C-alpha cells in the first residue's frame, strides 16, 4: 500500500542523473507512466517520495514536525546560518527564531521601504544604465539590485557603512556556494567549506564591532533596523539571542531573499518585455502610468493587483525552489497510499505548477490564469512552513518592476524566453540567455 517506485536500472546510481538535466520532463514522465500523482523515486539508495498530486498538498503541509521534519533534511544548511539556528535547532527555538524575523516584517515596517526601494533601483540604473540605448545581463542586474534594495531596506546606516551591498552579496556567495545540492539527499573539507566558514565569521566580526558601537551610544536616535530587532528580541524562557544565532537569523533573512527574488524579478522582466507579452506589458503600464515618481507603501501594495499577478505567475511557471522535503519520522497517509517512516517526503512546486487540471497549459505564462485546485500554487510553500518573506519579496519585486519599466524600455535579444537552468539548487533562468538591450526614454 505504499506508492509506486519508478524503475531503476542502475543501482549505484539512482534517477539522480535523469533529475539533474531535466527534473520536470523527468518528473511528469514518473507521474504519467505510473498513473499516480503520487510516486518514489530511488536517488542513490534512499527513497525520496513525491506528493506530486495537488489535492493531496495538504497531507504534506499539514502534518506536524513530529511526524513530518525538515531538520533532518535541511542539515545542509546549518554550516551557512550556523550550528544553533533554524533547522539547527529543536523546533521550538527554530519556531521561536523564525517568528523574531517574521515580526521584522510587521508591515508596520514596509512604511519606508518602497521609497528606500526605488532610492536604490534608481541609483543603480542611473549608475549602469546611463546611454540612451545599451546591453546588459538582466540576471545579474537584478541580483545587485535585489541585495542593494534589501539592504537598503533592512540595514542600518551605520551597519551599511561598515558592509555595504557589493560587499555582503560578496559574503552570500562565498558561503552560499559551499553548498552541494546533492548532498540534500545523500550526507566535508572542501575549498568551498573553508571560504564559507571565513565568510561568516567575518561577518560575526563585524556585526560584533557594530553592536558594540551602538550599546555605548546613548540613548535615543528613528526606527531601529533588523539587527536592532533581533538584538531586542528574548526567548520565551527569557534570554537574548547569542550574537551567533543573532548572525545565522541574518544570513538566513538574506541568503533566503537573494536568489529566489532575484529570479523572480528576471523571469517577470523576462515575459512582459517579451513581444509575444505586448498584451500585458500594456496592461502593467496602464497601472502604473498614473503613480508619481515618489511610489508610496499604498499604491504598491493596495494599487498593483495585476502587477502582483504578473510576479505569481512567474513563480507559478518557474519556481525557484523546485522542491521541499521532509524526513518521515512516522507513517504518513497520503492519498491511497501510505508513506513508510524513513522516507524522505518531498512537494515539488515546479511539478505541481505543471498539473494539468490545475493549471491548463502550464507552459504558458498567463497572469490573469488561476489555480484550478485549490492550494495547487505552493510557490511560497504553505501550512506551518508557509514563506515568510512572501509579502516583502512581492513587494520588493513589485517596486522594481514599477520603477524600472517606467524610466526604461527593455528589448529580449533571443528569440524566445530563456530556458531554466536546473543546475543550482535554487533555480532561474539560464543567465547566458538573459542578455537584454534597455532603452531610456524621453
Ligand atoms: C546531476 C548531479 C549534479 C549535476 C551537476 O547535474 N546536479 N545537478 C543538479 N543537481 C541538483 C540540483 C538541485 C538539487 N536540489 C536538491 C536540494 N533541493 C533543495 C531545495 C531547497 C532547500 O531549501 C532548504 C530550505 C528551503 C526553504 C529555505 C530557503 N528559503 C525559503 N525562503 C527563502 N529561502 C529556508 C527556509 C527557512 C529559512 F529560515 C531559511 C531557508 F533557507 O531553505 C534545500 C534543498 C533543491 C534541489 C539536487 C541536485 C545535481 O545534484
Ligand atoms: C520568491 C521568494 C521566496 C520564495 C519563492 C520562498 C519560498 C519559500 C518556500 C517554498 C518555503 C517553504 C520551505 C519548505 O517548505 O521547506 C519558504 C519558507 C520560508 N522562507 Fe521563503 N521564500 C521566499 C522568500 C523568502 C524570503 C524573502 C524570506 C526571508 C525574509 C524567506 C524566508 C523564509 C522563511 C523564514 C521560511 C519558513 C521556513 C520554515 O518555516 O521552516 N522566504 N519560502
Amino acid at each position: 500500500k505504499t506508492p509506486p517506485v519508478y524503475p531503476v536500472t542502475v543501482p549505484f546510481l539512482g534517477h539522480i542523473v535523469q533529475f539533474g538535466k531535466n527534473p520536470l520532463e523527468f518528473m511528469q514522465r514518473c507521474k504519467r507512466d505510473l498513473k499516480s500523482g503520487v510516486f518514489t523515486i530511488s536517488i542513490g539508495g534512499q527513497r525520496v517520495t513525491i506528493v506530486g498530486d495537488p489535492h493531496e498538498h495538504s497531507r504534506f503541509f499539514s502534518p506536524r514536525n513530529e511526524i513530518l521534519s525538515p531538520r533532518e533534511v535541511y542539515t545542509i544548511m546549518t554550516p551557512v546560518f550556523g550550528e544553533g539556528v533554524a533547522y539547527a535547532a529543536p523546533y521550538p527555538r527554530m519556531r521561536e527564531q523564525l517568528n523574531f524575523l517574521a515580526e521584522e516584517l510587521t508591515i508596520a515596517k514596509f512604511q519606508n521601504f518602497v521609497p528606500a526601494i526605488q532610492h536604490e533601483v534608481r541609483k543603480f540604473m542611473a549608475e549602469n544604465w546611463k546611454e540612451d540605448e545599451g546591453v546588459i545581463n538582466l540576471l545579474e542586474d537584478c541580483g545587485a539590485m535585489i541585495i542593494n534594495t534589501a539592504c537598503q531596506c533592512l540595514f542600518g546606516e551605520d551597519l551599511r557603512k561598515r558592509l555595504n551591498a557589493r560587499h555582503f552579496a560578496q559574503l552570500l556567495s562565498k558561503m552560499e556556494s559551499s553548498l552541494i545540492p546533492a548532498a540534500v539527499f545523500m550526507p566535508l573539507p572542501l575549498p568551498q567549506s573553508a571560504r564559507c566558514r571565513e565568510a561568516r565569521a567575518e561577518l560575526q566580526k563585524i556585526l560584533g564591532e557594530i553592536i558594540v558601537a551602538r550599546e555605548k551610544e546613548e540613548a535615543s536616535k528613528n526606527t531601529s533596523d533588523l539587527l536592532g530587532g533581533l538584538l531586542k528580541a528574548v526567548y520565551r524562557d527569557g534570554t537574548r539571542m547569542s550574537l551567533h544565532e543573532v548572525c545565522g537569523m541574518i544570513v538566513a533573512a538574506m541568503f533566503a531573499g537573494q536568489h529566489t527574488s532575484t529570479i523572480t524579478t528576471s523571469w517577470s522582466m523576462l515575459h512582459l518585455m517579451h513581444p509575444k507579452n505586448k498584451k500585458w506589458l500594456d496592461k502593467l503600464h496602464k497601472e502604473i502610468d498614473e503613480f508619481p515618481a515618489q511610489l508610496n507603501y499604498d499604491n504598491v501594495m493596495d494599487e498593483m493587483p495585476f502587477a502582483e499577478r504578473c510576479v505569481r505567475e512567474s513563480i507559478r511557471r518557474d519556481p525557484p525552489l523546485l522542491m521541499v522535503m521532509r524526513m518521515v519520522k512516522a507513517e504518513v497517509k497520503v492519498g491511497s497510499y501510505v508513506v513508510p517512516k524513513g522516507d524522505i517526503i518531498a512537494c515539488s512546486p515546479l511539478l505541481s505548477h505543471h498539473d494539468e487540471e490545475a493549471f491548463p497549459n502550464p507552459r504558458l505564462w498567463d497572469p490573469e490564469r488561476d489555480e484550478k485546485v485549490d492550494g495547487a500554487f505552493i510557490g511560497f510553500g504553505a501550512g506551518v512552513h508557509k514563506c515568510i518573506g512572501q509579502k516583502f519579496a512581492l513587494l520588493q519585486v513589485k517596486t522594481i518592476l514599477a520603477t524600472a519599466f517606467r524610466e526604461y524600455d527593455f528589448q529580449l535579444l533571443r528569440d524566445e524566453v530563456p530556458d531554466p537552468d536546473y543546475h543550482t539548487m535554487v533555480v532561474g533562468p539560464t543567465l547566458n540567455q538573459c542578455l537584454v538591450k534597455y532603452t531610456r526614454k524621453k
